[PDB]
């Protein structure tokens, strides 16, 4: 044993990730089944749903039914981001660094993290919004007019590709630590250690893989691309958001969602 | 009052007559299509959602004579052929049972085909169709929209466009006595190019479409603008249409294992 040095940061990654993290895979999974435990969710498929859940759902009225989803959506985004704070703070490290180390990591990462995250509250039909207690159909995403409906489709379709890895919240942990703590963005201090730490996260993922997943040795190669794959989604994110905020004339860009996008 | 009119009993006569025409001449149609799709119907479909399903499907459904070792997106490509030219067929049948139709000009009976048949298509489409795949192989096959989206470009951006419309469309919960009149009023189109007898052709649509509207207004008094929501719908084929003619030009024009039937050749030249 020399690797009982890494079975142990794996443990302290994934409770770090059940701790920091009110949604997750399995919670989420077990949610949207039919083996309900108590009351289901309650669906939006269009306006009369859509507004019964933001009557009993939410904290607006005066507004079109396209931004009322597009500022509800920057409400969830926010909270995660928040989560995903107290989640690196958490990771064997993290604490360690520069602070504008500390920021420049949560800077570039956050969003890669939020749509791998987002992959578990979605199926091919909708996704669990309100804390799980709300589902809005992909569809009904889809017919509403432009551009707004380009928005979540393209991470839809990466969830369906993604949940085919049928992770679970062991991997998941890892691998968000992995998006995290990552030496590419831009403007690190630190470059050399980062990467060190970077290369060890990566080694415990590769070797966590292995063991949850013996059926599939090649998993840790193909969540490398899905990291890929992530970063060109967040690029295509960043200016799906830049284009509605500089048109829609109701569009309101939340001033710290605006920050993490300031230089992007 | 008044009882039923004989002005009104001729059009409840065509919408009368156009549906049968319809149920003789198509072997799918939306009562069918769902009954199979609930699994209420014994032994049901047969899901394609991989290339293992994909490979042994095609052993149990169609084994491929002149295809067997092709690639896996050019078969369904192909695949996809052979149902379309069994529609046009199953159109043409459909379109010499519509009352006026053999009337006219030789040369029309087949530009009103040329141009009709696929706006037909895919609004027929939409029947075989839920938000997860459609029915194929006479029903008996399931094959996943899911699964289509996971091919390559441009193969994969084939079939989407009609997943979208069909959603749409099924939305207006039509059933096959108003798509039988809806398809009729497709193929006998006054605004189709080179048409000889364009004033005759005028006046048989508008009696079609005047059919539609009323039993429209029967069948769906719930939603008394359901005709112009099928009038956008109409247009939103033209196009769909439109851009499907160009992304199989493209296929054919880039793709080397890409072959094209040659009816649907003949048919595409010049849109
Ligand atoms: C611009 O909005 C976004 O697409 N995002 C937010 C951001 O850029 O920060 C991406 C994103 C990230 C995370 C979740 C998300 O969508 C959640 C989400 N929550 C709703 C919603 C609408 C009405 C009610 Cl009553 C409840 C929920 O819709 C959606 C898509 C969307
Ligand atoms: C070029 O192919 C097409 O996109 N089309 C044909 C055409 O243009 O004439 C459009 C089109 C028209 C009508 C139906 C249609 O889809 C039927 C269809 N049938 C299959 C298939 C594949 C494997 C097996 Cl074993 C069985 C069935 O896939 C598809 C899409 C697709």
């Amino acid at each position: 044993s020399e690797t009982a040095d890494l079975k142990s940061l794996a443990k302290r990654i994934y409770e770090a990730y059940l701790k920091n993290f009110n949604m997750n895979k399995v919670k989420a999974r077990v949610i949207l089944s039919g083996k309900a435990s108590n009351n289901p969710p309650f669906v939006i498929h269009d306006m009369e749903t859509l507004c019964m859940a933001e009557k009993t759902l939410v904290a607006i009225q005066n507004k079109e039914a396209e931004v009322r989803i597009f500022h509800c959506c920057q409400c969830t985004s926010v909270e995660t981001v928040t989560e995903l704070t107290e989640f690196a703070k958490a990771i064997p490290g993290f604490a360690n660094l520069d602070l504008n180390d500390q920021v420049t990591l949560l800077k570039y990462g956050v969003y890669e993290a939020i749509f791998a995250m987002l992959s578990s509250v979605m199926n091919k039909d909708g996704m669990l919004v309100a804390y799980g207690n709300g589902f809005i159909t992909r569809e009904f995403l889809k017919s509403l007019r432009k551009p707004f409906c380009d928005i979540m489709e393209p991470k839809f379709d990466f969830a369906m590709k993604f949940n085919a890895l049928e992770l679970d919240d062991s991997d998941i942990s890892l691998f968000v630590a992995a998006i995290i703590c990552c030496g590419d963005r831009p403007g690190l201090l630190n470059v050399g250690h980062i990467e060190k730490m970077q290369e060890g996260i990566v080694h415990v993922l590769r070797l966590h893989l292995q063991s949850n997943h013996p059926d599939d040795i090649f998993l840790f190669p193909k969540l490398l691309q899905k990291m890929a794959d992530l970063r060109q989604l967040v690029t295509e994110h960043a200016q799906l958001v830049q284009i509605i905020k500089k048109t829609e004339s109701d569009a309101a860009l939340h001033p710290l969602l605006q920050e993490i996008y300031r230089d992007m």
